[PDB]
DNA sequence: TATTAGAGAACCCTGATGTTAA
DNA sequence: TTAACATCAGGGTTCTCTAAT
């Protein structure tokens, strides 16, 4: 028996989320943001990424609703309070010790 | 100030794994294979995939060592007994109910 | 059955241009 | 103007399907 289109739907969404997490630098980002608030520049020096590239990664994380922001003047502070991210990171830390 | 190259590597491996899982059809596949043994044809007909495409996806799953194979000479049976896969799927099913 | 090649799109960098607040 | 980010434009790389007269 073939799978019901709803299962396909679920798999599609889950895959979108996982894909948002399925990148090394993005993973480092989510780790760091889960543990603290950071300015984009500081993030750039923490994952060793350029401002443009990191801003794109952050945009893709925003696309999946994986990060939150607060504004102070010209500086934006990113953080992560996504249950999903913490669950996945938890599983990952259970796997690789 | 920046993350240690060791952390970069950890992130690389974890991201490689997640990338292996970050696909809808592949997710359905890993679900089905985690819960039972199946022949390639049956898999192809339950996830709504062609033989070639499914064979390619399974090739990628094998590349990350997320599945095992058994031969009945003309028929090959795929299965999954990776704790990591079950952890990620567990988290996913914890999220989306 | 697994392997190939190819089209079309998504990815992910660099570098330049936009947006927003002091 | 400067400062901190966002987004655009391009080009190389990677994905995932179909075709295999």
């Amino acid at each position: 028996q073939p799978l019901s289109p709803e299962k396909h739907e679920e798999a599609e969404i889950a895959a979108g989320f996982l894909s948002a997490m399925a990148n090394p630098k993005r993973l480092l980002i989510l780790d760091s943001l889960v543990k603290e608030e950071m300015a984009v520049g500081a993030l750039a020096n923490k994952v060793g990424l350029s401002q443009s590239a990191l801003s794109q990664h952050l945009s893709k994380l925003r696309a999946q609703n994986l990060v939150s922001t607060r504004r102070d003047a010209q500086t934006i502070y990113y953080s992560s309070s996504s249950d999903s991210v913490m669950k996945i990171l938890g599983a990952l830390s259970e796997i690789y010790g």
